[PDB]
DNA sequence: TCATAAACGAGACGGTACGTCTCGTCTTGTG
DNA sequence: CACAAGACGAGACGTACCGTCTCGTTTATGA
């Protein structure tokens, strides 16, 4: 029997990406997506339960555009500093920013997509950090509070202030936090 | 003139509705109906839904903004303050205020500006000032404050209730310790 | 509170779409658009597409209902009344009206009752009364009226604007002759 | 495949009974049969065309042959009375309503239904009159008048319309055909 | 002491979007 | 190698709110 149209799925996904880019999450209608992709609304509803699941699936496929590798060296401070700065750079590009904003918005509005987006974004970042500190044998309570403050520094700053938030502050926060672990 | 009864009604309905349905679930018509008011009397005094919500949050600002204790141990102070903040953002009310502050700020530029003035800026200021009351270099105070507030706010926003005073305090201790040569 | 003019605009728009679509392709959204109005202005004041359409039909009763001529020649009068009726159901508008009236009525009984009370009944009453003048058994009058209105209405419902004045008039002539 | 074409018709029939016209859906018909709706669309554009075929295959429950004896008034009265009974039975009223709706839904369908129902009734009357050397105009007008009376009346009033009324209109019309 | 204008409750207005529904065509796997 | 099962583009359905705009109807002085 009939099966899902790949062409329509691709068109929907791409149209959503574009509309978030030019309008934001709050500015996104299922109707606009359908129009822009030349599909019927129901082709969207058939496969996704909401605006939120659609948006989540669209961000997740772009998750590599934010998660860079964690550098491994004898020098742990410079590793987490490079990691923090690189992530900051990523989160202050036009789409890095719009991606973070959208990600926050969708998470606030629906718990399921917060969880999925977080296994897509939050968790791998924090685990890069905890893994890196676990290499230097740091008590997990501490490695946790540390990963907390390093990622939180960046994500919170980029959400409060905009693209103006510079690498340097992130790298500084990485240095302080790391030196705190004696 | 202006009706105070109507105003308190509207603000109270906006609070209760924020609490029960979150920001995305708040409609003006709902606020009006629960307040027994005509919705025009909401548009007459507030330029938008976001500004109204902003006002409501600011009026509640003292539930979240706590004064930095200034004793002899900067560590115990910053940790006291962090755990206190994390405890205050962890009740249904504090949490709802956090989520709302975020949603509203993400959607409206000037509402973001007001809420940053009323919440983010003073909270960064608390930590920053407290470190510049010793003589930590300014960049280091910025970055440290960035990290403490960052830890608390992003954690609460990620794990809600199951965030603890303890992790926020420990985080405070690690940051402060990273400031001693 | 309730806007006149919005109402007027919706009734005219409805008339237009029925006239062109007709009842089966009548949508609220097309009406709203055509009338420069919000849907909810239609939904607020009308429990159904049928009650809307029925108000629109009942306002145009005058276009169809005509006074019964009363002369010395009852044959002449019923011929004229019927030919005048069949003329008015053979116009673009009158025909679209009949189809709509019948379509609307089939779908809901309250609608059929309101239209039968604003249309069928005054016409059969017109005929029956005209014959009650000339003094005729009730059954005969009734079944004569059934056939005078019936010939016209069912001809027009079946074939369309190809139906004629002549046929209606002649049917009248025949029926009345038959009451001799 | 014409084994499917038939299994669809009686399925539409069966359904059309319990749901009536407005509540008919190609989807439901495809479901009752062992068939994908595309099979139904292979032979019919729409619901109206299919309902129309069902009805046409059941024309004989409505139309009955014109009696031809030595008494025209009796023949026509009999005809009109029989059609009148047929149109106010219970299934007959429902059928008439479905026929009218189906016609209103689309012009092409109103034409097929007129051609298989209205037309042979009219022509049965015109022909029965042409057998008595009545004028074509007068035979047509009398036809319009008898069929018209019955059909219009059953559409306007319920199933309460009676044999005697149709019969009476017949006697009146025929009486009026005399010099 | 009234009359008088503001602010008010109510809620109708032209609109946008929602999420559901059914139509008639298009697609694909299996029987 | 035809066809049931059903995905698809289209677009109307009736509902919920949006922000604007009348409506009478309180009120609270200051003429």
């Amino acid at each position: 029997g009939s099966r899902r149209s790949e062409k329509s799925r691709v068109a929907i996904v791409e149209a959503t990406r574009a509309l978030l880019l030019e309008r934001g999450f709050d500015g996104l209608s299922i109707e606009a997506v359908a129009a822009k992709a030349g599909v019927g609304k129901q082709t969207i509803y058939r496969w996704w339960p909401s605006r939120h699941a659609l948006v989540a699936d669209v961000l997740l496929e772009d998750a590599d555009k934010i998660l860079a590798r964690m550098p491994k060296t004898d020098d742990v401070t410079a590793d987490l500093a490079s990691w923090a700065g690189t992530l900051a750079a990523a989160l202050t590009t036009r789409r890095g920013h719009a991606m973070l904003k959208t990600l926050m918005a969708a998470s606030l509005e629906h718990e399921d997509t917060a969880a999925r987006l977080r296994e897509g974004f939050s968790r791998p970042l924090i685990e890069s950090v905890r893994d890196r500190l676990r290499d230097e044998d740091i008590d997990a309570d501490h490695a946790q509070a540390a990963a907390d403050a390093l990622l939180g520094a960046v994500v919170n700053a980029v959400l409060s202030e905009g693209r103006s938030y510079s690498r340097q502050r992130a790298e500084t926060s990485a240095r302080i936090i790391v030196a705190g672990l004696r």
